């Protein structure tokens, strides 16, 4: 299977311009990261559907502003993948990554 | 002026295979990072001479193993540049970045 991560992101300030995800494979292989743009919105906020052409069990993610102008939570965080799928919700300034809608 | 950073790195375990620097412009502009390989050694350890074709006052640096397999100190660290030059010394597991030989 390939991997599909749906990421929901909400900013309390409502100012999303330039915010994007950096995501990199962590397991079973650690690889370079790439930037992914939000392509949609729902009632929670912005939505990105990230597809990687490999079977992963874990990725890293950092929400950054432009090319590392800033980060929304500075430390590396991770997303667990089961059956080539994951879906998470992320809130501005909140370290915890949620696997259901808050 | 362009920017020249000389980085000295020492590992107490002596096992340098796969260790490289990730470095990205931070000031006056934040840009994507790149990986740089050590090209030499001295009595302290490995040596990299990193040239960027722009005038920078600050860069980020992370010492990583392969493609983010691991980091030697996980958090973002930074190097201050004066007159397009800097030279630092970095020790395995030690957060502080030194601007003279320890």
């Amino acid at each position: 299977t390939e991997t599909t991560i749906v990421v929901h992101y909400h900013r309390y300030d409502g100012k999303y311009d330039g915010w994007n995800l950096w995501i990199w494979p962590v397991e079973p292989v650690s690889q370079e990261g790439k930037a992914y743009q939000f392509t949609g919105e729902d009632d929670f906020g912005k939505v990105a559907v990230v597809k990687l052409p490999m079977d992963l069990t874990k990725v890293g993610i950092i929400v950054r502003l432009n090319e590392w102008q800033a980060k929304d939570v500075a430390k590396d965080r991770f997303i667990e993948i089961k059956d080539g799928k994951a879906e998470v919700w992320i809130l501005q300034g909140v370290e915890e990554i949620f696997y259901e809608k808050p």
